[PDB]
């Protein structure tokens, strides 16, 4: 489908540099919402500032499981459902980890900025709806591990 075109073809710059661009989209999101910067807990320990997160390898390597994630669902862009049953499981553990619903709809913002400043020129407001589409599936799908 079309949509489903205008969805892999944006995502394929922004794939090629996953932790460059996930980066992006992960100082945006702090920026946006700090109260998110301290449910990351590695070695029991709190970041103080966002730039803290960026020199700490268990984040990084976090943000590349995000970039995956996000790549899974592209494939199945049109097969949404093949990935229902692991992003409620997903879901529920960040449920666990002390994320609220809301948070994500942040973390769309984020995704959409960050698509937004890679693609600049070439970011159609079809794409930007098609994204808007996608993200909206897949949040639906990552909701139900909060029961609703
Ligand atoms: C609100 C933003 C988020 C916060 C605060 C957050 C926090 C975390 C934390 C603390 C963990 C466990 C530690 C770790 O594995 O590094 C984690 C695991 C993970 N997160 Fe995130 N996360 C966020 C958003 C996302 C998003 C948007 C995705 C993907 C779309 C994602 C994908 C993962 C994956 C794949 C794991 C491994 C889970 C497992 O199998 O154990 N997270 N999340």
């Amino acid at each position: 489908r079309p949509e489903s075109e205008l969805i892999r073809q944006s995502w394929r710059v922004v794939s090629r540099s996953p932790l460059e661009h996930g980066t992006v989209l992960f100082a945006r999101l702090f920026a946006l919402e700090p109260s998110l910067l301290p449910l990351f807990q590695y070695n029991g320990r709190q970041f103080s500032s966002p730039e803290d997160s960026l020199s700490s390898p268990e984040f990084l390597d976090h943000i590349r499981k995000v970039m995956l994630v996000i790549d899974a669902a592209v494939t199945n862009v049109e097969d949404l459902s093949s990935l229902e049953e692991y992003l409620t499981s997903l879901g529920r553990k960040h449920r666990a980890v002390g994320v609220r619903l809301s948070s994500f709809s942040t973390v769309g913002e984020s995704l959409l900025y960050m698509l937004e400043k890679s693609l600049g020129p070439d970011f159609t407001p079809a794409t930007r709806t098609a994204w808007s589409r996608l993200y909206g599936a897949v949040v639906q799908a990552w909701s139900r591990g909060w029961d609703g």
